[PDB]
C-alpha cells in the first residue's frame, strides 16, 4: 500500500488533462478551419472530459483519507459531474460513430445531415439527454455517516426502506444504457464501415476526399478503441459486485477510467494532421 501512486496518476490527470482539452476546445472555437461536425463532437467530448478533470482532486481525497471532508453540495456536484461525464462520452462517441457510417456508406444523405450547426444541436440534445441522471443526481446525492466507523461517505441515497433493488436496479439500468447498447451500435456501424472501406478499397480514385475520410474514421475507431478498453473494466467489476486484493482491484480500475479524460489530446495529436498543425502553432507561433 502506498498512496502516492493512484494519487500522482489524479493530479497528472487533474494538470494534463485539464490543459490537453482546454488547448482543443480553445483550437475548435478560435479556427474556422476546423469547424467540422466531426470536430463539435470531439469538442463535446473534450468538454466533458475537462468538467471531469476538475473534480479530481475532490476523487483523491476519499482514496488519501477514506472520509469526505467536502460538504453536502460539493458531493452532489461532483457526484452529477461524474455520471454526467460517463453518459455524455459514450453517447458523443456513439454519435460520432453514426456521423462516420452516414458519411462513408451513405454521402448523398450526408451532405445535408453533417451541417456542423445539426452537430451542434445534437450536442445540446445529448447533453439534455444526460440530464435525466446528472439531475437525479443532483436530486440523491448525499452525504451520509456510517455509524459503525464514523466515516462520511458520498453516494447517492436510495429511500433507506429499500436502498436495495434501487442500487442494483441503477446499476443494471447504468450497465445496459451506458455501455451495451450504445456499443452494439458503434460495433454495427463500424462493421459496415470496415465492410464499405474493403469493399472500394481496391479501387477508389477520389484521393483527397478518400484519404479525408480514411484518416478521421481512423481517428474515432482509435478514439472509441481507447475508450472501450479504458472503462470496460469499472463496468464489468460494478456489474460483479452488485451481482456476486478485491479493493486494489476496485481502485486500480477507477483509476484506469479516470485516465481516459487525459489521453483524448495525446491522440489527436498523433491521429489528426490538422490538430497537430494547430497544437504546434498555438505552442510555438
Ligand atoms: C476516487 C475513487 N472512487 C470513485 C467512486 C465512485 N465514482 C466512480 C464509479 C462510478 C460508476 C462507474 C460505472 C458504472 C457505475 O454503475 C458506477 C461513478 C458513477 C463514476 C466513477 C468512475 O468509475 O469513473 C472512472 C462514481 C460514483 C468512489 N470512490
Amino acid at each position: 500500500a502506498i498512496p502516492v501512486i493512484i494519487t500522482a496518476v489524479y493530479s497528472v490527470v487533474f494538470v494534463v488533462g485539464l490543459v490537453g482539452n482546454s488547448l482543443v476546445m480553445f483550437v475548435i472555437i478560435r479556427y474556422t478551419k476546423m469547424k467540422t461536425a466531426t470536430n463539435i463532437y470531439i469538442f463535446n467530448l473534450a468538454l466533458a472530459d475537462a468538467l471531469v478533470t476538475t473534480t479530481m482532486p475532490f476523487q483523491s481525497a476519499v482514496y488519501l483519507m477514506n472520509s469526505w471532508p467536502f460538504g453536502d453540495v460539493l458531493c452532489k456536484i461532483v457526484i452529477s459531474i461524474d455520471y454526467y461525464n460517463m453518459f455524455t462520452s459514450i453517447f458523443t462517441l456513439t454519435m460520432m460513430s453514426v456521423d462516420r457510417y452516414i458519411a462513408v456508406c451513405h454521402p448523398v444523405k450526408a451532405l445535408d445531415f453533417r451541417t456542423p450547426l445539426k452537430a451542434k444541436i445534437i450536442n445540446i440534445c445529448i447533453w439534455l439527454l444526460a440530464s435525466s441522471v446528472g439531475i437525479s443526481a443532483i436530486v440523491l446525492g448525499g452525504t451520509k455517516v456510517r455509524e459503525d466507523v464514523d466515516v462520511i461517505e458520498c453516494s447517492l441515497q436510495f429511500p433507506d426502506d429499500e436502498y436495495s433493488w434501487w442500487d442494483l436496479f441503477m446499476k443494471i439500468c447504468v450497465f445496459v444504457f451506458a455501455f451495451v447498447i450504445p456499443v452494439l451500435i458503434i460495433i454495427v456501424c463500424y462493421t459496415l464501415m470496415i465492410l464499405r472501406l474493403k469493399s472500394v478499397r481496391l479501387l477508389s480514385g477520389s484521393r483527397e476526399k478518400d484519404r479525408n475520410l480514411r484518416r478521421i474514421t481512423k481517428l474515432v475507431l482509435v478514439v472509441v478503441a481507447v475508450f472501450i478498453i479504458c472503462w470496460t473494466p469499472i463496468h464489468i467489476f460494478i456489474l460483479v459486485e452488485a451481482l456476486g486484493a478485491a479493493l486494489s482491484s476496485y481502485y486500480f480500475c477507477i483509476a484506469l477510467g479516470y485516465t481516459n479524460s487525459s489521453l483524448n489530446p495525446v491522440l489527436y495529436a498523433f491521429l489528426d494532421e490538422n490538430f497537430k498543425r494547430c497544437f504546434r502553432d498555438f505552442c510555438f507561433p
